[PDB]
């Protein structure tokens, strides 16, 4: 209730787009903001509760790494509403801008995105869908990871057979991750059928072609992602390790 923005507050501004249940739009509050509509309307108590109950695990976060949430709305919408982040998400600078990344970057990258993870977990929290269309870098140089309140790629081989959610999950996902800044590429990208990706995938005959690994990537870096993209969700290291093998691998 005192994180509850009141009506009228916010200047609501051009629409980024939609997904997660809701529409991100740029706003105005004290500054810049993102605002993410619910597509409620006159929520039933149930929908506020699990409203209220999404907040409280907002709530919990302070960490450079986090994107920042900064309030919520009832009135006149549902809505949860974070920092705005300077620039574009992880995956345009991947696999639209093509920007030229010097390996330091991508690694830093990837660091402060396993500090982010690895604070959540300690906050007891499971991401569940971590991924780099959610992850945002803030005037270029700061990880915000978001969308964790409440697609198959990023998803380990148990997630897909459907609760599968865990911290391996998320290390899965996060290795998804490492493979895109180390190739530049999402994988599987040879074969383009998510049917067919679910099935092999879900099966345990398909992981992502670490052949297409950049050459100037460290080998640590690559013996890393293959330890986090473990189809036996008890190999994965935990964030903790993976931390540690990064801040000491650079
Ligand atoms: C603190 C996480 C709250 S959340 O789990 O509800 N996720 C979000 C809540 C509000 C806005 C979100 N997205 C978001 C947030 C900030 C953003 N800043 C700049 N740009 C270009 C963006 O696309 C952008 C998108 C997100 C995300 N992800």
């Amino acid at each position: 209730d005192d994180w509850e923005i009141p009506d009228g507050q916010i200047t609501v501004g051009q629409r980024i787009g939609s997904g997660s249940f809701g529409t991100v739009y740029k706003g105005k509050w004290h500054g810049d903001v993102a605002v993410k509509m619910l597509n409620v309307t006159a929520p039933t108590p149930q929908q506020l509760q699990a409203f209220k109950n999404e907040v409280g695990v907002l709530r919990k976060t302070r960490h450079v790494n986090i994107l920042l949430f900064m309030g919520y709305s009832t009135k006149p919408q549902l809505a949860i509403v974070t920092q705005w982040c300077e620039g574009s998400s992880l995956y345009h600078h991947l696999h639209a801008s093509e920007t030229k990344f010097e390996m330091k970057k991508l690694i830093d990258i990837a660091r402060q995105t396993a500090r982010g993870m690895d604070y959540l977990h300690a906050k007891s929290i499971i991401h569940r869908d971590l991924k780099s269309n959610n992850i945002f870098l803030h005037e270029d140089n700061t990880v915000k990871i978001g969308d964790f309140g409440l697609s198959i790629l990023w998803m380990a081989p148990e997630v897909i057979r459907m609760n599968p959610y865990s911290f391996q999950s998320d290390v899965y996902a996060f290795g998804i991750v490492l493979y895109e800044l180390m190739t530049g590429q999402l994988p599987y990208s040879n074969i383009n059928n998510r049917d067919q990706i679910i099935e092999m995938v879900g099966r345990g005959s398909l992981s992502p072609d670490l052949s297409k690994v950049r050459s100037n990537c460290p080998k640590r870096m690559k013996r890393l992602m293959a330890e986090c993209l473990k189809k036996k969700r008890d190999e994965r290291p935990s964030f903790p390790r993976i931390l540690a093998e990064i801040e000491e691998l650079a």
